[PDB]
């Protein structure tokens, strides 16, 4: 239940991200790495699954984000 995000704004702090992918699922793990790339965990299986597949190029704080 590791999905990488990536695309994300230099502002882009875990508080925003993990707010922005709460409409998919809860998370209980969220890091933000430089360059615009994080790793987060879900609770379920089932809100990662909606995660990767009702976020693909979702917008947030103006950059496109990514989920893999």
């Amino acid at each position: 239940m590791r999905v990488q995000v990536s695309g994300l704004s230099d502002e882009t702090t875990w508080h925003t991200l993990k707010d922005h992918l709460r409409q998919a699922g809860e998370v209980t793990f969220c890091k933000v790495f430089s360059g615009g790339r994080a790793v987060v965990e879900f609770v379920t299986p089932e809100d990662a699954a909606r995660a990767i597949t009702e976020l693909q190029a979702s917008e947030l704080e103006g950059a496109t984000l990514f989920l893999r």
